[PDB]
């Protein structure tokens, strides 16, 4: 579960040094889920490692697999 990677469906603009801002299509390593709805990721773009909100990120497998 840990090693799965996500992708942003949706951009989002930060507004707190915590949270990380990205783009749609964007990737990310989830490097703690088990605090809510605001997951720690590492970007795989940027590196920089933040929060992001999980409602706006999908497991990257998903995309070729939607219907």
């Amino acid at each position: 579960t840990g090693v799965t990677l996500f992708v942003a469906l949706y951009d989002y603009e930060a507004i707190t040094e915590d949270d990380l801002s990205f783009h749609k299509g964007e990737k990310f390593q989830i490097l703690n889920s088990s605090e809510g709805d605001w997951w720690e990721a590492r970007s795989l773009t940027t590196g920089e490692t933040g929060y992001i909100p999980s409602n706006y990120v999908a497991p990257v497998d998903s995309i070729l697999e939607h219907h």
